[PDB]
């Protein structure tokens, strides 16, 4: 990654074998569960796009969703190319060339270009950039393999209420609905989907209940 | 998080993957346990919001809970805005905008404008705000998810005194009652749910006895 | 803790989660033995109040012990409040107010005053007070703990005699007794709590005998 | 490694015990899988040819591998040299002198020597030179010990589409087919190679259709 | 330890959990074996007083060996006393007063004494005074805990004469005998202990045959 | 190890605990296999003497190899004085003295003499010169413990090509043959060795096939 050392300039670092087992095992461990996602930025703090293809790369298997993340980060790239198209001209001697939607994506950018972009004054975040493509398709791959839809999760008639709202935004976070839709999904789907001994009590509660209010009355 | 590195400036630095695995784990093994809101405090020592909404969404599971989270956060940023509205206009060039109670979450600020405000002269420790929003969203959830009440903490016949203490301050931890309430309980509950034989040696003891003196005596 | 950087300032850095997990793990394998309050004092090196009331706090059960551990810091620090009555008066610009007991304890402390007490020239070592008073503490839950007395502690008509040292001398640890008793039991109790065959061995030794002497005249 | 430090200057530092015990591991574990090549590309990042040679040199066994990695590392040093043929005379007293095919190789050069070239203005990267040639030579070992021909991944009448996809792109990836041919793979052999039920639904879907369409129309 | 940081200061650093946890687990798992005591003087390196106290005492068990260091430490402690008696005067503003025996142990001295007679200039390294102290004690337990004498250590009919040679000086290495002894021991108790068809093989060799000369021969 | 800290400087710092363990560990489960030797040298990238002693000194048990190996030390030690015999008279107030060879050894040199000579101008690497007669009686200890000829290395006659190879030079690796006598084992043994059915294919090959071309003839 392009860290700022101990005395304040932007330099490169190899990436750890620590940071590099972790994404590993996590992979391995979780697949593209939800909380994938938030350990993968994480992990990827400062990466360069070349840090990011090894992120990518070392990963065996799971190679359908891995061609998936490389035809979303194809899209993105021409998308980049069509509203920053470079303009031909000899680079000036402190300058840096336009990079391509390719470049950002690490495959026709050398490591001294990305620490060029990165570096720059202004500069150009051709990491955080990669990264922001990386993760929308790596979004798309969790909603793709989420197996349940948030319609299916109902409360069973002896299910504790706890448990029941723990699978019912464990499915709705896998599903990455709207903003509008996750926000209501309070006060509409989860209490018509509890039972109907707490959906009566969530009734008599009226609008406006927060969960922990919620959760209280059916205990 | 903003560490000070080795020459007396605050920079950023990446969040380590032993910070992050630290952290999950812990989630996974002891879950909302009274003694994993210190532990969260001391791994997000120095944390951005940016670092805070990382660990809470690095956690798969427990979404119930995460969401209770997210309402109280929510609960917290309108009342910083409440007491804190932003007043319009250009931002001088040395200076940072107001943050709003969303800026201090890290969900509508990024992450040169956490290090500008924690970084600031004063600062504007806007991950410290932060993390005091989510410890006491976290300590609801510990109350909310305690199995017993400190008024069925009865120590047993033949249960030593030891550890029926034990259980006491485990249970009571977890309650998180008043000052007022919790100071007394070595003088009022915890002799008054002993069992025939050590509270006749308790009540021989008199008032004013430490718990030592109390441990000792029922020995 | 406060640490001299590589430059010869002493600045703050943050807990690690390796000293933090160290601290769990120890607890959670050897609860209160006598080799964990030198662990303890070493995991804690150059420890702010803060730091060390994480150590304390990341601790789930033994609650008997750790509120006997918070009676016996506040009883130092009403000792520290008789002895150091702080002056009322403003804080000159460049000077630090006097700590209370409680200031010392880190509970009506902030990191800055405790970072400002420790690195003051002279400092005022608000970490090393404080351990005092935890280390005092642990050693008295020590000593409770203890199972099993010094005078009961024989060897058996075929127990080795290195065994037979190994728990004499184990046990004697944790009574934690006076410098005057613990440093005669070598000529007085373990040649009086060993075997008859070993006894009529030790007395033909004659007194000021090595415990080197002693084990390799019993082998 | 030779890493630029925090003051802006390229040195050497020692291949650290976590670099040397990761590259062994994942050979034990995934021996010449596809992803075992990123991250031996990614565990020598900055590694000089002698860093180069040592990782190779830990691993035990596999060893016909090992032999058809140098005969590529020979072939391509060779090569090297009819290039870059070395011209006789004293090398001045801050320049170096040409590097050799086995000099790259780190078998006719010192340390010194390959910090020198590392770390001339401009640098001569003699490791990631060294790094390609390696590279090269286990990417043939890839292809020489893939089992499987991407002709024979099928799918099954009723295996789901997505572990097909999975089973296909990872034969795929290990046999390193040309870009023209790996890039219809999606057109061509993915709908050619499915079952009668998905084939049909592949067919009626049309040409230039995503993976991402062509996984939601056959589940 | 006292460690010389990247400035070419001497300055102190906290023991490291990794250092800690490393002291505690090779003596739990190897006890008093010979290798156990070049691996405690390599994890002490640059220790103070203090640190090499911390490593004794966070041994839990094995008292009888921990007090019979004690014995030979205050045995050191004192003949130190009998050579260095301290003058009585006040010390310098810029000097450090004369360590006693009890303030090399680190039992009568504080850190920030160790730290400036060990940063003195010209040093007192009470340290690795402290450590030779310390590892002459160990070497003593070594011998008592060894069982086997090397008399009793010959080969068997049928047992390879590697292994005969494998447990023949691992029992002279417990031993620890004079250097006389302990060099002549390959030309004669090593051929007098072998059984009589390499005994017979040895005698036709000669004087003067190596160990890798005697192991050959006897293969 | 004398490693150039981050300012230009050669300095000495403390052998780590990981460095320790990760050199007993490989010793524990590898023994003395060839890949072993480039492990200890990259283990003990920079090291001092004394930190070589430390790390041969902290392997128990295969103590005949080890006694091989200082049996060696001293026959370079030797060659190294008659090659470098010591010039009597005062050392220059500068200077280092010139080093023996039990010197070199680190058996009657100081830390702070081979720090001296390490980092001298020019330096006397006396821990590369003694790693080089370590790695030298390594060398030899693995051919003696080789329990395999290379002429018994013969390719069964269902047994697949590729795992034949894989013992063929496994068993080459650890008898440590001349350059000329291991370049042609290609081109000789390894065919003569293989079964008649590969033996065939590999004759109508005909001369200076590759590695590469040999196994896939045979596949
Ligand atoms: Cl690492
Ligand atoms: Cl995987
Ligand atoms: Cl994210
Ligand atoms: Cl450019
Ligand atoms: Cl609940
Ligand atoms: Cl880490
Ligand atoms: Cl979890
Ligand atoms: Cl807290
Ligand atoms: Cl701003
Ligand atoms: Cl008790
Ligand atoms: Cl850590
Ligand atoms: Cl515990
Ligand atoms: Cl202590
Ligand atoms: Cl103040
Ligand atoms: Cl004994
Ligand atoms: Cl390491
Ligand atoms: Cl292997
Ligand atoms: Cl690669
Ligand atoms: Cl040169
Ligand atoms: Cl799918
Ligand atoms: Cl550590
Ligand atoms: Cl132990
Ligand atoms: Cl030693
Ligand atoms: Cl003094
Ligand atoms: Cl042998
Ligand atoms: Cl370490
Ligand atoms: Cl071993
Ligand atoms: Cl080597
Ligand atoms: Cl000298
Ligand atoms: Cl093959």
């Amino acid at each position: 990654p392009i860290v700022q050392n101990l005395q304040g300039q932007m330099v490169h670092q190899c990436i750890s074998p620590r940071t590099l087992n972790a994404w590993v095992k996590v992979v391995e461990e979780k697949a593209f569960s939800p909380e994938v996602i938030p350990m993968f930025s994480a992990l990827s703090c400062g990466a360069t796009p070349q840090d990011l293809n090894t992120m990518l790369n070392t990963v065996g298997g799971h190679q359908a969703a891995m061609h998936m993340l490389k035809e979303t980060i194809d899209e993105e790239a021409a998308e980049w190319d069509r509203l920053h198209p470079v303009h031909a001209g000899p680079i000036a001697p402190g300058q840096m060339r336009e990079p391509r939607g390719s470049d950002i994506a690490g495959t026709t950018s050398t490591l001294q270009e990305q620490i060029g972009w990165m570096t720059h004054n202004p500069p150009i975040p051709v990491g955080e950039i990669y990264k922001r493509w990386i993760i929308l398709g790596l979004n798309k791959i969790v909603r793709m393999y989420s197996p349940t839809s948030i319609l299916d999760i109902r409360q069973g008639p002896k299910e504790p209420f706890r448990d029941y709202v723990d699978r019912f935004y464990k499915t709705l976070r896998a599903e990455q609905a709207s903003q509008e839709v996750k926000n209501a999904a309070t006060e509409t789907l989860l209490v018509q989907n509890a039972n109907p001994d707490c959906k009566t009590i969530l009734k008599a509660l009226g609008p406006g209940a927060t969960l922990e209010e919620m959760m209280t009355a059916c205990q």
